[PDB]
């Protein structure tokens, strides 16, 4: 199969665990758990990693 | 298939993810991200640089 999950956990509205297709990528997975938080710092994140599976996606918050 | 994902941090009036063709340049990329911003250093980035999949752009500021 071409599907995959990931954990997402961090500064989004709804973190948790979701499936993923195969080819995702960060910025999609943000997207799927809702969107980014206020508090979330962006920059030091890479939005276009290709998802892999069995894997954390944690999104920084500003100042960590 | 032959399409490109890139991440555009930095000075851009849009910074985000954006889809780019194979073969596309970092200066199409600040192009289809609306434009330099108007603190922007274009001196310490190679603006032809074949742009990379899942990569990051970051666009310095003037005096980093």
């Amino acid at each position: 199969n071409e599907t995959i999950v990931i954990d997402i956990k961090g500064a989004v509205q709804h973190p948790g665990v979701y499936e993923m297709r195969t080819g995702d990528r960060v910025s999609q997975a943000i997207e799927k758990a809702g969107g980014t938080s206020e508090q979330a710092d962006e920059a030091q994140v890479n939005l276009a990693e290709i998802l892999q599976d069995g894997t954390v996606v944690y999104i920084p918050k500003k100042g960590e």
